[PDB]
């Protein structure tokens, strides 16, 4: 409704600068796979659960038939091991979490599965293989940003051996806050990111922000001009770990 | 050198950024009219000051000629009025206060003319017309901004008069900054501004990034939910006039 109620109605629940945004309550359903969005149907949260209904015994019938060919197969149990971003249930998809929530109530009533954490089945076998995984991931210029870390992360390694015994919580305060820029910068969110409506914008601003924190952070100390103001204003703003100790970055490796 | 000099020789006189920007060391001189500024011959100090002699010679006999003239036809001194932006002088010509010195030491000299301070003037003159002066300027969409300042405006007099009793000092913290962010959106230089290597991008940026900050806090008054942090993060950044008190706002006009 922010896309479609009239401006003065909708005002004071977009953005502050007028922009139209998403509220949250939207009235749709997907209708069709048109390209003209304005064909769209109203939404009936009735139909939406048969919806769920078919899907979440499409997707029991699935991993019973899966399950049951595996077990015939290896001889013993086999733990299907399915992960996925949580947004997606819920967020991107509505419905997800009713989803979710039919799924498990079929599996519990299911006499070919079983649902299980993955602390019980570390904690439950006995016959398990010993092998070392592969480099992996779950994937898919631009180098001023990659020297600029190689740099941080060779200095901060520096600073923490040569504070490492230090007891002025000032010098402490500032290692910290440096520790917190560098993380901050490292996120894989402003890298290659999972941003929705993000685009390579906000995320490179936000690389090079930190970036330029910690680095001004490492001027001040580097020549005993700690600005305690500034200071105070990153630890304010960038708060995350403030438990954290810059020591970490001193320790052994290999 | 900040744009001629090799790039490990001049790194940390540019940016931290790495991009080049000027330094102040410049050594050549602007040679002739060429559009190709690589054919500019290297800066002689000597033949720049035989210029600012010769100038300074030519826009003297041009007052003398103008005063000498004008007395005639007047029938008393003239005092001409001659302003300058300042950066002129030595900034955007680097020979300008030389020109100065020079021309105020002939000036000086002159029979024919004397330096004269406007504050000497008004306390010197006897006979002077009485005038009203017409509406002027010495002058040289985008309209969000214009009505986000007349509700700016508007709401600050509002409250300026609401609170003009108040002895609650974070109130009048709150609406000290108000003030504040409300001039600095009304700088003239955000919005037409003499900007150098500005272009209507700092600027605009700088007039919403105040109108945001005024709103904020027009905000948390409003509503019972003043953010001390905020605020002072605020009275940090944008410090201007530290003795201001909103209470200006609520005077009579007309």
């Amino acid at each position: 409704i922010g896309f479609d109620r009239e401006m003065e109605y909708i005002k004071d629940y977009i953005d502050p600068s007028g922009v139209r945004i998403n509220t949250g309550i939207k009235y749709h359903r997907i209708t069709s796979k048109s390209l003209d969005a304005s064909q769209k149907e109203y939404y009936d949260i009735d139909l939406a659960m048969e919806a769920v209904e078919e899907h979440a015994r499409d997707f029991l019938h699935k991993k019973e038939s899966q399950a049951r060919r595996l077990m015939d197969i290896m001889g013993v149990e086999p733990v299907i091991v399915a992960p996925f971003d949580a947004e997606l249930f819920g967020h991107w998809w509505f419905e997800g979490v009713f989803f979710l929530k039919r799924f498990f109530e079929l599996v519990n009533e299911s006499k070919d599965l079983k649902l299980v954490t993955a602390s019980e089945v570390i904690d439950t076998l006995e016959e398990v293989q010993i092998a070392t995984p592969a480099d992996s991931s779950w994937g898919a210029t631009n180098d001023w940003i990659y020297r600029h870390l190689h740099e941080m992360i060779e200095r901060m390694i520096d600073l923490s051996k040569k504070y490492y015994n230090s007891s002025d919580p000032l010098v402490e305060r500032v290692l910290n806050q440096m520790l917190r820029e560098l993380f901050l910068a490292q996120s894989s969110d402003w890298a290659f990111i999972m941003t929705t409506r993000t685009s390579v914008q906000y995320a490179e601003n936000r690389t090079k922000l930190h970036i330029k924190r910690f680095l001004n952070l490492y001027d001040q100390l580097v020549s005993g001009r700690i600005d305690e103001e500034m200071l105070r204003y990153y630890e304010w703003t960038d708060a995350i770990f403030p438990e954290i100790n810059f020591r970490v970055m001193a320790r052994d490796v290999i």
